[PDB]
DNA sequence: TCTCTACGGTCATCA
DNA sequence: TCTCTACGGTCATCA
């Protein structure tokens, strides 16, 4: 019987992150790590590590988690991904949380200078 | 039976413009005619007129005659238009002949201006 | 917990 | 008679 990878004690594993994400992990122990279980929309996605709409939208690259949008039913579905999926391909991309930083820097940069 | 409307005389159309574009003009007043009849490319359309992809991709907005990419088949396919429904919109869109020739104008200030 | 495309302008590859 | 979207940024809509 498969034990919850981060505390190694429980046996029920978080629907969603077993599901949809295929991590075997307990729901406490991810409420525990959202350095790495705390899910962030589309949107934050592409503001906190400077993905964009091609590499989110690639199935083949992340899971996601599709919801109703909360602003209105009738606006398009939101999309949750899971964060260390998410950090590992900004910091393959971007070299780093170094590198990552770096980025934030020069976009910063740019609009101070626009 | 129905004669070509720029000529008044001839009775077979042109298969491509009658079919495809709706009018009932014969192949002589198409060549006769490149004001209004000749056929451009998606990226002729861009350029000259600066229409963008979501307009010439409405097809409730344009005929369109698809072809094989003459650069290599495997290539996306060729899109041309009529000369004068393009026309027409642009005009449209930018206020006459002037108007367009202002905004041509517009944009070669600007690559000027980027050195 | 929001999302998508529209707008400049353009090189590449199918590219 | 070449076409597509990839990139930086951002606002309006549904929007
Ligand atoms: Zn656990
Ligand atoms: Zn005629």
């Amino acid at each position: 019987a498969p034990k919850c990878i981060e505390c190694h004690i429980n046996i029920e594993m978080d629907p969603v992150l077993h599901d949809v994400f295929k991590l075997q992990v307990c729901k406490q122990c991810s409420k525990e790590h959202p350095e790495k279980y705390a899910l962030l929309t589309k949107t934050e996605c592409k503001e906190d590590y400077f993905l964009t709409d091609p590499e989110l939208n690639d199935e083949d690259l992340f899971h996601r988690l599709e919801k109703p949008n909360p602003h209105s039913g009738t606006f398009a579905r939101m999309q949750l991904f899971v964060r260390c999926e998410v950090e590992a391909f900004a910091f393959k991309k971007w070299g780093g949380e170094e590198g990552l930083d770096e980025e934030w820097q020069r976009r910063e940069e740019g609009k101070a200078h626009r």
